[PDB]
């Protein structure tokens, strides 16, 4: 966390987005904000002139001066609070917005083109993004503005009392006092050093005796076959006196420091105080500022002193305000790595993954219902190669059956035959996205309504635009026998978490029937199989069939076999076959 | 967390032990301490009392009062620096006290006769002691000073200005501003009810959008194949509109309370004092009190004014300190309940385990090189039943080689034979707990020297006293071929962290070693030679032979078929064959 210039222009090209143009609405507040930054300061000072009034008024036994200077702020009081209760309001208004701004803005391009698989799979410079886009913007709007809000009281406090002491005290008067302050800080800054220093021991002693303890607690069924008891008693014993031997002398340390800071910087500063505001009392010779009565010197001194040190606050609270930047600085940084990194992955671009060109070498020609593999060889972005140069041809009305191991390098074929992956080497052709779909052995689903669920990837709108009616959609629910649902919540309009209301067959079949509904070109079938009946099996495969839907099983069943035209079987060592029908089966042996 | 009679039995409970006798070093700090917090109440009043004089001396235009006045405060102030910074050390130091005492306390019961395995394994009542026994105790200590030093001082603050402003103003004068401090406190309290509201309804709008993120997160992957982009932007958008239209009208609520609260709490609290404090002298006829002169009249107001805020703020204060009680309810109920649970392990009592009596019915004799299971039905403590009646008999000099399907309840076997788990019915004849070694496959290895390492049970004292020298433990890590180790940190004052500096095969030689050096009269080997060669193999056991030390075999392997007597098979479904050696292999199959 440094501050630099390449600090600030970080900040000032994030604070571009969250303030576009000159007449948005988060200028109003802007101005809102500066017109009561000056206010309550001109009250902060009203507030002091009256207070003594209102004394020397019964001080000096006299009640009409008491009555008039009790009514003039009896009588003002509710307009201070408006002041400062309307700093807060515009405060808070302007966080808000900001954090509005920025949050739209990320998540225009954090949803794009599949930025948001490439980002969690495909690259590894950020981890964990869901916390990134929630919890950081909400901070860093916060800090933005609270560092703003906390530079800026105290320097008008200042600005405002140093000139109305150098016409009472003198030129000398707050000078004085600054330098004063500013060289017991740096003394005590100096003096304390060591602090830092034992608190970084004792956290380390801490972490070793956790650690024993959890060691013991761990391995203790193997420690308790041979009387463990005594020698973990000596160990945890030896760390907790290292331990409780060090925080005694961290504890005398900080008893003496304490009593040198309590003189140097509490009982002293108010003796300057005293000698700097009563050089102008004690000097009868004066020039004229104070030839007055009694009544008049209390409130000259008291309106000073009182000045003094509102004076001397102020410096505390700006050189306190000034580890705010520090903080924000790790917050810029995050917030512009991901920038960075979401303009990157738009283009074609990415590093750090999970021999020919890496990114991409090759061109994709989109046609209808066929599939083309003509020197097309897939391999892992991370110099792996999976197989050799690869050449097979999928027309409509067939399917490619899949037989071997287990999943092994399928998995990267599947990845790339939806886009996604990249392509290494090789010319393919594919429809547009949107006609691949794969349904896993746990379907996807959504928090919504019947509906929904069976129109994911489309609305309610676009239902009516498709002509579809209602028994239309109990048509093709009563199809793979899921009619009985529409009682079990009473309908189209019913909300529930449906990942524990429907059972693993009933989710399968839900997928058939948003499949049958969606009618695409091209479906992959990955083992979602396991729960249904060779009835329904049977029926899906016909109806598919008469439609007119390739389709790629995974299945490796017996029927399924059977009921496919051709087969791609592989050893995982790599290798591919690809030819119409065996009588017996793959000669090759299972 | 309820503060009731059973709350402050427990404490007093706890604290007996804190403070055992009259003349204990805790008893000094509680007087050094009751010794300082009436002395900085009269340094306070004393400051107060002379600070007007200081002031006086400069308002009046005299310089030998302001001389005498501020002389009295510099050559006073290192004395003021002491008090406080003395309080605060005895603080540290009885808090420390109070810590070192309940540790001490709580590990000499914690490491009592396998008392750290039963609570961790055979009991569910505490989950993770190892942070309750480290955590918890520093908080609770630190706390139960904390409340004593916070509700002590502001109540001798008030005690002693309720007692000096009963002569200045009168009677009436503190009571009438206590009065309204409690009145406005109650309103303002009643009014901030809705505060209390909306802040869970915040935290459930937040915690639904970052689900929605984890969520997309997630299942990024299955909703790319079908254009995902489109809905979950909308609900993604939905859900945060929620949650920015709920913010709008918490921040509109928390401003018009603020603008009441101001003027309730701030501005009306000095006018009621500026009444209060002027009723004295707003009367010319008042008994004498005053018939003085203006140098007076000032010092007499002010002092009095100056003690009405500090009385003021010591109500905030201890009403303030009153949320402390309801933390350390928490922390006091935690602490009775792990001492309630470790006097119940202590004795033979135990509940919420991981038909016959369930904790303990049999009865153990302790023999010597003999083992005897005559009617002994072992069973998991969960009602479960491992096996039926049991009966074998095995003596020295002879295996007991096991042989069947995965470990299955021969865990169990192994941890009712080392004591540790209950006996369901039957007697049994075992020797004295520490002849029962049982090396897992990763021996366990402690944090210290190749010494301790070899006599881990043991320490160095108790090796002289064994009257074994270095050579004879040359010869032994010789034996197991480790001999190579004594050049590899130096020697036998190498401290390194074992668990990353040995291999598997080292660590398991190591163990034999240990074996060989203990010499115990029985042992187990679970699969602890899955790296070692048959040469080591067979010398460890030819040496074993010679000593006469009974083993025990889980291997399963052909040369350890040939080299044990007897044999234990089991199919899992509960049975156990005794007998002594078939010709060609066990008369059931495998």
């Amino acid at each position: 966390a440094v501050v630099d210039k390449v600090f600030f222009s970080r900040l000032i090209q994030i604070l571009k987005i969250m303030v576009p143009r000159t007449f948005c609405k988060e200028t109003g507040y802007l101005v809102l904000i500066a017109v009561m930054l000056v206010s309550r300061t001109y009250c902060d000072v009203w507030m002091i002139q009256n207070g003594t009034l209102i004394e020397s008024g019964i001080i000096g036994r006299s009640r009409k001066d008491f009555k008039r200077y009790l009514l003039n702020f009896i009588a003002a009081m509710p307009l201070i609070s408006l002041v400062n209760n309307f700093l807060k309001y515009g405060l808070n208004e302007l966080k808000l917005c900001f954090r509005v701004r920025l949050t739209k803005y990320l998540y225009e391009e954090y949803l794009q083109a599949f930025t948001y698989y490439k980002m969690g799979n495909l690259d590894n410079r950020i981890a964990n993004p869901d916390q990134l886009l929630t919890q950081d913007v909400e901070k860093f709007c916060n800090s933005v503005v609270d560092l703003y809000s906390n530079l800026s009281k105290p320097f008008l406090d200042i600005v405002l009392y140093i000139f109305k002491l150098t016409s009472a005290i003198g030129a000398q008067g707050p000078a004085s006092m600054m330098a004063y302050l500013v060289v017991s800080g740096l003394f005590l800054t100096r003096l304390r050093r060591p602090i830092g220093k034992m608190t970084i021991t004792e956290q380390k002693y801490e972490g070793e005796y956790r650690y024993v303890n959890s060691r013991l607690i761990t391995n203790s069924e193997e420690i308790a076959f041979y009387n463990g008891n005594k020698r973990e008693k000596q160990t945890v014993h030896s760390v907790f006196r290292k331990l409780v031997e060090h925080l005694h002398n961290f504890i005398l340390f900080r008893f003496s420091m304490g009593f040198i800071d309590s003189i140097i910087a509490k009982y002293l500063a108010t003796v300057v105080g005293y000698l700097v505001v009563s050089r102008p009392f004690l000097d009868l010779s004066h020039p004229r500022h104070l030839k007055s009565t009694h009544s008049e010197l209390l409130e000259d001194y008291y309106q000073s002193g009182r000045m003094l040190l509102r004076m001397s606050q102020a410096l505390g609270r700006i050189v306190l305000a000034g580890r705010e930047m520090t903080r924000l600085a790790g917050f810029t940084a995050r917030i512009t790595e991901l920038m960075q990194v979401l303009k990157d992955l738009n283009h074609g671009k990415y590093e750090r993954t999970m021999i020919p060109l890496i990114p991409g070498a090759g061109e994709i020609i989109i046609a209808d219902n066929i599939i083309k593999f003509d020197h097309v060889p897939l391999a892992t972005p991370n110099g792996d190669v999976l197989i050799r140069d690869l050449n097979f041809e999928v027309r409509s009305g067939a399917n490619v059956l899949i037989c071997g191991p287990n999943g092994c390098g399928k998995s990267s074929l599947f990845r790339v035959l939806g886009e996604l992956w990249p392509l290494f080497g090789g010319r393919l052709t594919k429809p547009e996205r949107g006609k691949l779909f794969y349904v896993p052995q746990r379907p996807y689903m959504t928090l919504g309504t019947l509906r929904d669920q069976v129109i994911y990837p489309d609305g309610r709108e676009d239902q009516k635009r498709k002509g579809i009616s209602d028994l239309v959609l109990k048509e093709y629910l009563d199809n793979v026998q899921l009619g009985h649902i529409l009682e079990r919540e009473g309908g189209w309009d019913s909300v529930q978490d449906w990942m524990d209301v429907l059972s693993g067959g009933e989710k399968q079949r839900m997928a058939m029937a948003r499949l049958f509904y969606h009618k695409p070109q091209f479906a992959i079938l990955d083992e979602c199989t396991s729960a249904v009946s060779v009835d329904v099996e049977g029926y899906i495969y016909s109806h598919c069939r008469k439609v007119g839907i390739t389709l790629f099983t995974v299945s490796h069943r017996k029927s399924l076999w059977k009921h496919h035209e051709y087969y791609l079987h592989m050893d995982g060592r790599g290798n591919y076959e690809f030819k119409q029908i065996t009588e017996d089966t793959v000669e090759f042996g299972s």
